[PDB]
């Protein structure tokens, strides 16, 4: 298990333009191409990020090439952030993956805005991180994503993601 394998757990893969949890457009491993309602929008911002005329679908490959592209700028804001460098950097790698799933999944305003989490992760204060992530629209929204998630901030395991 490591952080590509996890998010693809959490995101699935769909090579054809589709909605999020949200309702916007994204395309591959959870690529989210805009907020806007537009089709076209994103089908713009598609084409720009692959770089060819695409018709709003793409291969596997480029797929793949988007996703790597986000965790690393997930990892890579997570650490221009100061308000989640630290946390980030007090982790074992494990809850770091988890940090980085959440980043991707909500970003990096709306991770930072977990400050009360994040601070008992920066504790070591498991139970209580866990039970404060919780109270949250994210967990709300997402509810089977999030309690996974907070089942390896809590354990520092990748139990969660065993067998899916
Ligand atoms: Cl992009
Ligand atoms: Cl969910
Ligand atoms: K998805």
């Amino acid at each position: 298990m490591n952080i590509f394998e996890m998010l693809r757990i959490d995101e699935g893969l769909r090579l054809k333009i589709y909605k999020d949890t949200e309702g916007y457009y994204t395309i591959g491993i959870g690529h989210l191409l805009t907020k806007s309602p537009s089709l076209n929008a994103a089908k713009s911002e598609l084409d720009k990020a692959i770089g060819r005329n695409t018709n709003g679908v793409i291969t596997k490959d480029e797929a793949e090439k988007l996703f790597n592209q986000d965790v690393d700028a997930a990892v890579r804001g997570i650490l221009r952030n100061a308000k989640l460098k630290p946390i980030y950097d007090s982790l074992d790698a494990v809850r770091r993956a988890a940090l980085v799933n959440l980043v991707f999944q909500i970003g990096e305003t709306g991770a930072a805005g977990f400050t009360n989490s994040l601070r008992y992760l920066q504790q070591k204060r498991w139970d209580e991180a866990a039970v404060n992530f919780a109270k949250s629209r994210w967990y709300n929204q997402t509810p089977n994503r999030a309690k996974r998630i907070i089942t390896v901030f809590r354990t520092g395991t990748w139990d969660a993601y065993k067998n899916l």
